């Protein structure tokens, strides 16, 4: 279970800013270190953010959900 690479690049992202900096968190889950300043993030529907590559690792290598709420992407497709 992974999605297609061209999919998940297309996930909206943003940078690590002071108007990022109250939605997105502190820290990305998926490596634990604190968001820094000019860092590129994403963001999931399910309204987690992480590191873009981050997530973008997980999405396309290990799973097919959220890591942290496990909201599913594309149960089904075409629908
Ligand atoms: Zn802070
Ligand atoms: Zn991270
Ligand atoms: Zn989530």
């Amino acid at each position: 279970s992974r999605l297609d690479a061209k999919l998940v690049h297309t996930l909206p992202c943003f940078t690590f800013t002071d108007s990022a900096h109250h939605k997105a968190g502190e820290t990305c889950a998926i490596c634990l270190e604190d968001y820094r300043f000019g860092e590129s993030l994403r963001l999931l529907p399910c309204q987690h953010a992480f590191h873009l590559n981050c997530i973008d690792s997980w999405l396309t290598k290990w799973g097919t959900s959220c890591p942290v709420c496990k909201h599913d992407i594309r149960t089904e497709t075409m629908s």
